[PDB]
C-alpha cells in the first residue's frame, strides 16, 4: 500500500508512477528514459496541461539511495500538483502554463538495495574494475570538472567519481533526456537529504556563475519562503563555499549546459536523525519544501 506520509519501497513506487498517471490523464503523462545498471525501468512524469511551447522545470530525487525523504518530496510535489489543480491559483497557473519533469528516483538499485541490505547505502549499485567494491556516487559521476575536487577516485570510496563521466547507465541516460529536450528546459531542481540547504552552481571550483546575483537573490528569498511555516533554518549560496568543494554534480553541468536557474536541495534535518529521519516528519518537511519549490517556480514563470 502506498502512501505519501511513509517511505514506500520501489515496487511501490514504482506502481504508484503507473496509477497516479492512470488517474489523472490530463495532467500527467509518464515515460522511461533508460534503465539501471540492474536493468529497472527509470520513470519520468511529466506534469502540466498540454499546451503549445511550453517551458519546462526537471526536478530529481533519489540520486542517492539513503537519502529517503528526497524520494518521498518528488512523490508529495506530485500528490500536491494533482490535488490542487483547479483550486489553488498559483499551481494552476504552473501547470497550465508550464511543464514539470519529476523523476521520482534516479538511482532506483541503490534504494532497493537500502530496503533489502543496508539502508546506509549512497551509490549506485555498478561493478568496479580491478574490486569487488561496488557503486558510484551519481553527484560525482557528471561532466563538470569531473573527479577534480571533493570527489574520490578510489572505487570504495562513498564519493567515487566513477571510471569516467556519465559511466553509470542512470546518470547517462538524466544527462541524455535534459540535453534533448535543452531547448525547453528552463530549471533544473535536484532534491537530496539533508543538512538543510539550498545551493547553485558551482561545487566543483571556487567560482561564480554569471547571474550569481540573481541565484543568491532568489535563494534567500526561496529559504525565508520556506522558514514561513514551521520556522525551518536552511542555508544558501554557491555549493563549494556553502557546502563543500564537489565535482562532477549534476547541477553544475546542467548550469554549464545553460540552465540558468539549477538548485540541489539538501532537505531536513541537521544531523540529529539524518538520513534515517522519521515518517512523522515527512509531511512538515514536504510541506514547507514545497513552499520554496513554488517560489522558485514561480520566479522562473515570471523571469521567462
Ligand atoms: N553538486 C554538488 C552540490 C553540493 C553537494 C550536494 C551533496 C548532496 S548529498 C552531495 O551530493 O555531496
Ligand atoms: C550531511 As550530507 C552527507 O546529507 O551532505
Ligand atoms: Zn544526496
Ligand atoms: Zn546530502
Ligand atoms: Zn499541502
Amino acid at each position: 500500500g502506498h502512501s505519501y506520509e511513509k517511505y514506500n519501497n520501489w515496487e511501490t513506487i514504482e506502481a504508484w508512477t503507473k496509477q497516479v498517471t492512470s488517474e489523472n490523464p490530463d495532467l500527467i503523462s509518464r515515460t522511461a528514459i533508460g534503465t539501471t545498471f540492474l536493468g529497472n525501468n527509470i520513470y519520468l512524469l511529466k506534469v502540466g496541461k498540454p499546451g503549445p511551447n511550453k517551458p519546462a522545470i526537471f526536478m530529481d530525487c533519489g540520486f542517492h539511495a539513503r537519502e529517503w525523504i528526497s524520494h518521498a518530496f518528488c512523490q508529495w510535489f506530485v500528490r500536491e500538483a494533482v490535488l490542487t489543480y483547479g483550486y489553488e491559483s498559483h499551481m494552476t497557473e504552473f501547470l497550465n502554463k508550464l511543464d514539470f519533469y519529476v523523476l521520482p528516483v534516479l538511482n532506483i538499485d541503490g534504494y532497493i538495495y537500502t530496503w533489502t541490505k543496508n539502508r546506509m547505502w549512497r551509490k549506485t549499485r555498478s561493478t568496479n574494475a580491478g574490486t569487488t567494491c561496488i557503486g558510484t556516487d551519481p553527484n560525482r559521476n557528471f561532466d563538470a570538472g569531473w573527479c577534480t575536487t571533493g570527489a574520490s577516485t578510489d572505487p570504495c570510496d562513498e564519493t567515487y567519481c566513477g571510471s569516467a563521466a556519465e559511466s553509470e547507465k542512470e546518470t547517462k541516460a538524466l544527462a541524455d533526456f535534459i540535453r534533448n529536450n535543452l531547448s525547453s528546459i528552463k530549471a533544473y531542481l535536484t532534491i537530496h537529504s539533508y543538512s538543510q540547504m539550498i545551493l547553485y552552481p558551482y561545487s566543483y571550483d571556487y567560482k561564480l556563475p554569471e547571474n550569481n546575483a540573481e541565484l543568491n537573490n532568489l535563494a534567500k528569498a526561496a529559504v525565508k519562503e520556506l522558514a514561513t511555516l514551521y520556522g525551518t533554518k536552511y542555508t544558501y549560496g554557491p555549493g563549494a563555499t556553502t557546502i563543500y568543494p564537489a565535482a562532477g554534480g549534476s547541477d553544475d553541468w546542467a548550469y554549464d549546459q545553460g540552465i540558468k536557474y539549477s538548485f540541489t536541495f539538501e532537505l531536513r534535518d541537521k544531523g540529529r536523525y539524518g538520513f534515517i529521519l522519521p515518517e512523522s516528519q515527512i509531511q512538515a518537511t514536504c510541506e514547507e519544501t514545497m513552499l520554496a519549490i513554488k517560489y522558485v517556480t514561480n520566479y522562473v514563470l515570471g523571469h521567462l
